[PDB]
C-alpha cells in the first residue's frame, strides 16, 4: 500500500528514497506504483518541448514548461540545453575544436571532477566506425578523449549481468545476476525482467559503485531510470542535480539508454532502421555536452560512454529444438535463447538424470549449433559456474542461433532479427568504451579490455577505495592522465628449497624402470653446472613465479627447463622452458618409451610412483617439459625424471602430445622463440581459485597423487618479433590456455580425426588470461622484467581471442 495523496511539490527526483506508505517522487517511484498523485504534473513536464527557439529568448518564466529560455534559467539550473546557442550566440559543443584538458576547470566549490556514466544498451563496438557519419558528438568524444577499439562484456552477454558487472567489478557468478532470468533454490524464488521480484535486494550481491561512494562520503545520483521517463528529462534532471549546492550535489551520475538495443532486436544490428536510433543517441549526447558547457562543466566532468553488449543477427528459423534430441522433453525446464540452462522440472523426480541428458545432446547432428556442458567444464575464461543460480547443465549456443525446448515455444511466445547473450569472445557481442575529461588522456587509443576492470577506474576517478572485486587494479592506469593507482607486487609467502643430490638410486622403490645405465671430465663439470642453474637465465626469462600461499616446494634446475616442484602435491606447480626459433623437434627413442627415472634430489616419500599408474586402469601420465624438445640426446634423460611426470587420462594425452610435439615448435617459428610455463590446476569446487589439498576429489588409484582438473600453459615472446624471445628489449606478447583435464574428448565432435583437425580448435576455445591462471594456482608471474608494473598488469589481463578483425 502507498498513500499516494502526499505531494511532489519541491521534491521532483529527490535523491533519498522515503519509506512507504509515504508517497515517492524519486526516479524509481514509477516502477513501484508509488509516485505521489502529482508526479506527472510537477516532475514530468513536457510543455513546449525540449529546445529553445528564437521567440522564447528571454521569455517570462512559465513554470509549466519542460525547460526554460528565460533570463533567470542559468541560476535556476533549468534552461533547455540549447539556450545559450539559440539565445546567447554560443556554439554547440560539437562545433568547438577540441582542446586538451590538462587540469580540471571547475566552478568554485567543486571538491573533485564529477563522473557521468553514459550507458547505452546494445551498442555494438563496430557502430563507432560504421555509424561515425551520423554520430558527430560521440565521434568527438571518441577522437578527443581516450578510447578502446572495443570493450569485452562478461558472459552471458545480457543487459543486467553486464550493467551490474559495470557497477561492481564482479563476475556474474559472484554478483549473483547470472542471467536475465533466474531461479534461486535456497530462496525458492524466481527473477524475471518483467515484474517486481527483480527489485528485491537479495538478488544483488557485491557492492555497487553508488554504495561504495555513499559509504565513503561521496553522493550519488540514481542509476536506474524508469522506462517511461524520456531521455531529455533524464539529461535535464542530471543537469539540475549538478546545480545543487555543494553539500547536496552528487559527484557520480548515470544516464541509461534502451537504444540501440530495442531497435536492434527488431531490425538486426545493421538494419536500415538502425540509423535513426544512432542519430537519436548522438543528439542526447549533444544535449548533455551543451548543457555541461552552459554550466561551465564541460572541462570539469569526466564522461564515460560505455555499452553493456553488442548485437548479432538471429532469426526464428535459426532455432535448434531440444525436442529433436530428447525423448523426455517434458521432464526438463529450459532457460532458452542465446544460451541454454537445463534443470529437472520436478525435484521429486528421482528418475531425472543429467548424464543421459548431456549424452543425448552431444554431437548428435552434423551441424549442431549448440554444445552441452556440465557448468564446471565450460571454458574457465567465462567464470560461469560458482553460483547456485547457474544450472549444472549449460548449452553454449553458436552465434546467430537460438535454442528452445519445443517448436511451439517459438511461434506461441518471425518477430526478431537481432539478439545477444552469446560467448563474450564473439565479435558481434563486443561493445564500446570512451573516456573524456580532465582525468582521462588526450587523443589516446588503448588496447581492448574487459568491463570487469572499470569499477576500479571509476573508484580512482572519484578518490574511492574499491570494494574487493575481479578487476586487477592498476591494469587500466594507461587510460588515465592522473589519479593512477600504484600497486605493489604481492609478497612471496613460501620460499623455495634448492635440493642437491641427497638420495641413492636404490632408496627408491617406485616400480619405475629406465634403460639409462649407458655410461668424462669435460662433460661432468658441464652437467653439474646445468643442475646448479647455469642455463637458468635462458629458460626462466621473467624471474621465478612467486608462491603466494604457505607450502613446501623445491626449485629443480636442468639443462633445458627449470621447475618449482611441490612436495605436497608430488608434481611441479610450474615448469619453465624456452624454445628458440631454431630449435629442433626429435622423437622419444624406442629404448626410452616407458622410461621414468628417480630424481636423487627429491626423497622417495615426496615422489610419484609408476606402480600407481600401472594399477590405475583409467589413468596414464605425461610430462610437463616435453621430451620431444630436448636440446641433446643426453639432456633428454632429464625429461624422464619422476619429478617432471604428471597424471593424464589417455584421451587428454592425445591433446597434450600434439601441443608439445607440433604446436610449441610452430609457435616458436611464428613468434621468433617462445618461453613456455606449464603446470597443473586443481579446481574441484569450480570457484576459479586454487584448491587446498583437502579439496581434491580424485587421486591416482591407491596413491596420494592428486589428479588435476586442468593443465595450463603461458606462452610468452617479444612483442617486436624481430627480436628473439630470449633477447627482448621491450614489451612482451602473451597467449595462454587452461585445458580441461578430461577422460574423454566428447567436447570435440571431430576427435576421431587426426589431432591436426581438432586440437588447436580446442585450445583456442580454452584460451585464458595469465590472471585466470594466477587465481587458479596462487602463483604470481612476470616478477622480474624490465617493464613497468602497470604494463605487466595489463599483459596479465590480456586475452588472446582468435576472432577475426
Ligand atoms: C571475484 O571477486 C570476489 C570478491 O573479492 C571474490 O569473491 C570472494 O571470495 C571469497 C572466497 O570464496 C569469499 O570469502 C568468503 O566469504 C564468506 C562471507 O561472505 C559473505 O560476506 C561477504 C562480504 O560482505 C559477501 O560479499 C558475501 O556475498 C555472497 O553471498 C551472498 C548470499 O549469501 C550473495 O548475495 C553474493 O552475491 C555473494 O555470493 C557469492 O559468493 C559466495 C561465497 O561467499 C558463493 O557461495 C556464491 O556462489 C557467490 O559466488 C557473503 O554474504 C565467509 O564466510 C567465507 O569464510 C569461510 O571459508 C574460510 C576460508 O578462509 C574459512 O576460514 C572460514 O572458516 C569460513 O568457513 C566456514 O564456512 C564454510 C562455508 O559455509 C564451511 O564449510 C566451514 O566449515 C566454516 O564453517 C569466505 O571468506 C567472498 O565472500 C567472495 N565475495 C563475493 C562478493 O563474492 C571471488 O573469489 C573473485 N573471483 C575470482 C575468480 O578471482
Ligand atoms: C550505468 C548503469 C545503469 C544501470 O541501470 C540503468 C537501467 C537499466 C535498465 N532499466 C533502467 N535503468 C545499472 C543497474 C545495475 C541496472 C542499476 C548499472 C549501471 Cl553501471
Ligand atoms: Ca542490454
Ligand atoms: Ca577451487
Ligand atoms: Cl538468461
Ligand atoms: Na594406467
Ligand atoms: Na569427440
Ligand atoms: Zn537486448
Amino acid at each position: 500500500w502507498t498513500a499516494t495523496s502526499g505531494s511532489c511539490k519541491g521534491r521532483c527526483f529527490e535523491l533519498q528514497e522515503v519509506g512507504p506508505p509515504d508517497c515517492r517522487c524519486d526516479n524509481l517511484c514509477k516502477s513501484y506504483s508509488s509516485c505521489c498523485h502529482d508526479f506527472d504534473e510537477l516532475c514530468l513536464k513536457t510543455a513546449r518541448g525540449w529546445e529553445c527557439t528564437k521567440d522564447r529568448c528571454g521569455e517570462v518564466r512559465n513554470e509549466e514548461n519542460a525547460c526554460h529560455c528565460s533570463e533567470d534559467c542559468l541560476s535556476r539550473g533549468d534552461c533547455c540545453t540549447n539556450y545559450q546557442v539559440v539565445c546567447k550566440g554560443e556554439s554547440h559543443w560539437v562545433d568547438d575544436d577540441c582542446e586538451e584538458i590538462k587540469v580540471p576547470e571547475c566552478p568554485a566549490g567543486f571538491v573533485r571532477p564529477p563522473l557521468i556514466i553514459f550507458s547505452v544498451d546494445g551498442f555494438r563496438a563496430s557502430y563507432m566506425k560504421k555509424g561515425s557519419k551520423v554520430m558527430p558528438n560521440i565521434e568527438k568524444l571518441r577522437s578527443c578523449g581516450t578510447h578502446a577499439p572495443y570493450m569485452r562484456p562478461v558472459y552471458p552477454t545480457k543487459t543486467f549481468p553486464n550493467l551490474y558487472t559495470l557497477a561492481t567489478g564482479l563476475y556474474p557468478e559472484s554478483h549473483g545476476i547470472v542471467g536475465n532470468s533466474m531461479y534461486d533454490p535456497v530462496f525458492d524464488a524466481s527473477f524475471h525482467l518483467r515484474g517486481r521480484e527483480k527489485f528485491n535486494h537479495r538478488w544483488w550481491g557485491g557492492q555497487p559503485l553508488w554504495i561504495t561512494a555513499t559509504k565513503q562520503g561521496v553522493r550519488a545520483g540514481t542509476f536506474f531510470w524508469s522506462v517511461s521517463i524520456p531521455h531529455e528529462r533524464r539529461i535535464l534532471t542530471i543537469l539540475q542535480w549538478l546545480s545543487l549546492p555543494d553539500n547536496e550535489r552528487p559527484s557520480v551520475y548515470a544516464f541509461y539508454s534502451e537504444q540501440p538495443d530495442f531497435s536492434g532486436h527488431k531490425y538486426g544490428p545493421f538494419g536500415p532502421e538502425m540509423t535513426n536510433p544512432l542519430r537519436e543517441i548522438d543528439k542526447t549526447v549533444g544535449q548533455l555536452m551543451d548543457g555541461l558547457k552552459q554550466l561551465r562543466l564541460h572541462r570539469c566532468v569526466n564522461v564515460i560512454f560505455v555499452g553493456d553488449h553488442g548485437m548479432e543477427d538471429v532469426t526464428c528459423d535459426r532455432t535448434e529444438f531440444l525436442s529433436n534430441y530428447l525423448t523426455n522433453v517434458d521432464d526438463i525446464t529450459l532457460v532458452p535463447g542465446t544460451l541454454g540452462r537445463i534443470r529437472a522440472k520436478s525435484i521429486n523426480n528421482s528418475k531425472y538424470d543429467p548424464k543421459t541428458i548431456i549424452a543425448a545432446l552431444t554431437c548428435k547432428k552434423p551441424d549442431q549449433h549448440f554444445k552441452p556442458y556440465m557448468k564446471q567444464h565450460l571454458p574457465k575464461r567465462l567464470h560461469y559456474a560458482n553460483n547456485r543460480r547457474i544450472e549444472d547443465i549449460h548449452l553454449l549456443v553458436d552465434r546467430r542461433w537460438h535454442v528452445a525446448r519445443k517448436p511451439l515455444d517459438v511461434y506461441k511466445k518471425c518477430f526478431f532479427q537481432g539478439d545477444h547473450g552469446f560467448d563474450n569472445k564473439v565479435n558481434s557481442m563486443q561493445t564500446v568504451f570512451v573516456g573524456y575529461g580532465p582525468t582521462f588522456k588526450y587523443r589516446t587509443k588503448v588496447p581492448p579490455f574487459e568491463n570487469i576492470e572499470l569499477y576500479n577506474v571509476m573508484c580512482d576517478l572519484l578518490g574511492l577505495k574499491p570494494a574487493p572485486n575481479n578487476g586487477t587494479h592498476g591494469s587500466l592506469n594507461h587510460l588515465l592522465r592522473t589519479n593512477t593507482f600504484r600497486p605493489t607486487m604481492p609478497d612471496e609467502v613460501s620460499r623455495p628449497n634448492y635440493p642437491g643430490i641427497m638420495y641413492l638410486q636404490s632408496e627408491f622403490d617406485l616400480g619405475c624402470t629406465c634403460d639409462d645405465k649407458v655410461e668424462n671430465k669435460l662433460e661432468e663439470l658441464n652437467k653439474r653446472l646445468h643442475t646448479k642453474g647455469s642455463t637458468k637465465e635462458r629458460h626462466l626469462l621473467y624471474g621465478r613465479p612467486a608462491v603466494l600461499y604457505r607450502t613446501s616446494y623445491d626449485i629443480l634446475y636442468h639443462t633445458d627447463f627449470e621447475s618449482g616442484y611441490s612436495e605436497i602435491f608430488l608434481m611441479p606447480l610450474w615448469t619453465s622452458y624456452t624454445i628458440s626459433k631454431q630449435a629442433e623437434v626429435s622423437s622419444i627413442p624406442e629404448h626410452l618409451t616407458n622410461c621414468v627415472r628417480p630424481d636423487v634430489r627429491v626423497s622417495p616419500g615426496f615422489s610419484q610412483n609408476c606402480l600407481a599408474y600401472k594399477n590405475d586402469k583409467q589413468m596414464s601420465y605425461g610430462f610437463l617439459f616435453p621430451p620431444y624438445l630436448s636440446s641433446s640426446p643426453e639432456a633428454k634423460y632429464d625429461a624422464f625424471l619422476v619429478t617432471n611426470m604428471v597424471p593424464m587420462y589417455p584421451a587428454f594425452k592425445r591433446v597434450w602430445a600434439y601441443f608439445q610435439r607440433v604446436l610449441v615448435k610452430k609457435y616458436a617459428s611464428e613468434r621468433n622463440g617462445v618461453n613456455v610455463i606449464s603446470g597443473p590446476i586443481f579446481d574441484y569446487n569450480y570457484d576459479g581459485l586454487r584448491d587446498t589439498e583437502d579439496e581434491i576429489k580424485q587421486y591416482v588409484e591407491g596413491s596420494s597423487i592428486p589428479v588435476p582438473t586442468h593443465y595450463y600453459s603461458i606462452i610468452t615472446s617479444c612483442l617486436d618479433f624481430t627480436q628473439p624471445a630470449d633477447k627482448c628489449d621491450g614489451p612482451l606478447s602473451v597467449s595462454s590456455f587452461i585445458l580441461p583435464h578430461r577422460p574423454d574428448n566428447d567436447e570435440s565432435c571431430n576427435s576421431s580425426e587426426d589431432e591436426s583437425k581438432w586440437v588447436e580448435e580446442l585450445m583456442k576455445m580454452h584460451t585464458a588470461r595469465v590472471r585466470d591462471i594466477e587465481h587458479l594456482t596462487g602463483l604470481d608471474f612476470y616478477r622480474k622484467t624490465s617493464r613497468s608494473y602497470s604494463e605487466i598488469l595489463t599483459l596479465k589481463t590480456y586475452l588472446h581471442t582468435y576472432e577475426s578483425e
